């Protein structure tokens, strides 16, 4: 009458469970950023636009012409996407989204390559000027673990 | 769409079951020992009778008077019991037993307390002479860990 074999398969399934969770744990949390990058860059055709047509960059989500509040460009996992002085910046929810990343946020910004701009992605930047922008990691930026290669940009990058 | 949680669960019964796996490996192995030592304690009315009408210690299964071969004295986890001269002694099967107790031994030796004789339990003893038994441990015996505390006794017990 056999618990002691059951009982071994479920150690074994449950051990190898708790090894896998960590690096699912991790997927996850790169397919979730996935979609912030890409919320904002649906934002670059219009700020590009907007900067090429005038020499400055736009104000805000409204200069730009994309809906006026950040938070009516949300996702399953992004709370808003906001252009606030050409830097675009996604922030994650806090629902549906996991705890390391929840409520944190990442930015592309563009510079101009004179003849048009050649856009950055990475963590939370602030435009200083119209050719330099600042980081602006005040801590709720998303980890460099869980930003692709492809964005990695740090404020200096050209 | 929920795998997490689910890898969640299987996470926290698998460890809880191999937390619990040697508890229930050791608790296994004590009722596999339980009936080594009820097959053994079966065979001492036998033994008792034989040295009270004569003075002397059955040699045998045979002289005792209980079957001729010890594998005739046999369970679900033991494979025979013998006596040699007084004492009788169980031995594990190696099959349908864990793997720390399989072919491993425990005795019933009885001392004279003029009059009767005064039983003991323990690991497995050799008669010396009428009154003596020596430690037979040749690194077959059972371990002390899975023998109840009633048969925890020394070569020398009186
Ligand atoms: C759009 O981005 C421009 C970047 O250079 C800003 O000037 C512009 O603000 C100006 O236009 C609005 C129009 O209502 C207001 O008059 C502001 O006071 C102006 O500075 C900006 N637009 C918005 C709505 O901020
Ligand atoms: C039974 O136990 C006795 C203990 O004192 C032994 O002597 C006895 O052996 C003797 O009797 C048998 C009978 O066949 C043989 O003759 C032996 O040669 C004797 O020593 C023992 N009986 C057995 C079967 O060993
Ligand atoms: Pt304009
Ligand atoms: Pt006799």
């Amino acid at each position: 009458f056999t618990l002691i074999e059951l009982m071994i398969v479920i150690a074994i399934v449950g051990i190898l469970a708790a090894v896998a969770l960590p690096a699912y744990q991790d997927y996850t949390a790169r397919a979730q950023v996935s979609e912030a990058i890409l919320l904002a860059e649906g934002q670059k055709s219009a700020v590009t636009e907007y900067y090429l047509n005038h020499g400055k960059w736009p104000e805000n989500n409204t200069s730009a012409g994309v809906a006026s509040p950040p938070s009516d460009i949300k996702g399953k996992y992004v709370k808003e996407v906001e252009v606030k002085n050409g830097v675009v910046t996604a922030t994650m929810l806090s629902s549906g989204v996991n705890n390391e990343i929840k409520g944190k946020k990442l930015s592309l910004w563009a510079r101009r390559e004179n003849g048009s701009v050649k856009w950055f992605c990475g963590q939370p930047v602030t435009r200083t000027d119209d050719d330099t922008v600042a980081d602006a990691k005040d801590g709720k930026e998303i980890d460099t673990k869980h930003l692709p290669s492809t964005c990695r940009d740090n404020f200096d990058a050209k």
